[PDB]
């Protein structure tokens, strides 16, 4: 057997991996099923240790895993909270900064702050506003422990949620013909 | 869309992800490709995490998994050692006890008492040979540190590896039909 071409085929199947588990993680996060979504996050993760050379939609793939994994993460290596580190994975991913962007980015950015008030860590909250800053407003509210005030209900955690899970519909039917889920649903209905 | 069907697509996924990385776990083991082997065993670790309901023939899948990673950390919750566990999986597996699995059975139990005396641990020699069991004769080595006695040249770790290498190869020519690797070598085939 020649090792060269065996070691193709593993990453060949590697790719196909990647997405049906990028596929199976966007689908659990849209469902809300937490467990489901731990357990695809750990399988996703270890098979991309497998990988050593990423093309450009691969590195997308990876980085929309990584940002679902801290939102999932965001009212639970870095001295910065999940919802930050969600934060650089957006900006940086190779993307387009349309509308639905802009809204995600900055529900993340004052969620990132409304979190911390919400379990009670009022010098985090102010910690988490100096890392990522109307600002002197948004600092009163904190200063204030307004936790409820109009501004938050408004940039609410359902609305980043809602807001996000829009977007993962739109990878989530992007990648519902990928080869391996495909394959998988093709043999289901001839069951049957 | 119907989660049900989903579901089962991902099962029927998660299937044929655990076979092929069963038949890159063994190839790795068979080429002595460490860092693969570590990566490969992750990947199956995780993947097996997302199955709750598996066939006889997946049982015998993983509990090969589970013997190899404890074959490959033998010189490396339970407060046994890993020969020890490999041992113990090894006696279970629903397989024939032929001749040769009586030798590889036969120089795991040996080589679990070895590998200690290898790394200087005479005291855990003793403690193995104890859990496990000529066994008079077996102890007087251990006492008097003979760790290159005839005995243990002729029941090596290199004749272990060798033997259990052996058998690795019938696991590898039976799954090297699977539908992920088969899929993925025509892909890496029509390129070339
Ligand atoms: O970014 C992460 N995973 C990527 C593949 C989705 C990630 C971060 N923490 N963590 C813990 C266990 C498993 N995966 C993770
Ligand atoms: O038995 C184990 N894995 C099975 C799939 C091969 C196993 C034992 N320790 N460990 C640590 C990391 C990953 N997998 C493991």
């Amino acid at each position: 057997e020649d090792a060269g071409l065996v070691a193709e085929a593993e990453a060949v199947a590697a790719g196909w991996m990647l997405d049906f588990l990028c596929l199976s993680l966007c689908r659990a996060f849209r469902d809300g099923r937490s467990e489901d979504f731990r357990r695809t996050r750990n399988s996703a993760e270890a098979i991309i240790h497998g990988l050593s050379s990423l093309t450009a939609c691969q590195l997308r793939t990876i980085y929309i895993c990584q940002f679902l994994t801290r939102i999932a993460a965001g009212k639970t290596d870095e001295r910065i909270t999940p919802l930050e580190s969600a934060l650089m994975i957006w900006g940086s991913i190779e993307k387009e900064h349309d509308k639905l962007h802009e809204e995600i980015q900055n529900l993340i950015k004052i969620q990132a702050i409304a979190v911390c008030m919400e379990n009670g860590n009022f010098k985090e909250a102010e910690e988490v506003f100096e890392r990522i800053f109307f600002k002197s407003k948004l600092l009163m509210i904190i200063s204030q422990k307004d936790t409820f005030h109009s501004f938050f209900q408004h940039f609410s955690y359902n609305h980043m949620m809602e807001k996000i899970k829009s977007y993962v519909n739109y990878v989530l039917s992007e990648k519902s013909s990928t080869f391996l889920m495909k394959a998988a649903a093709k043999v289901v209905e001839s069951k049957r």
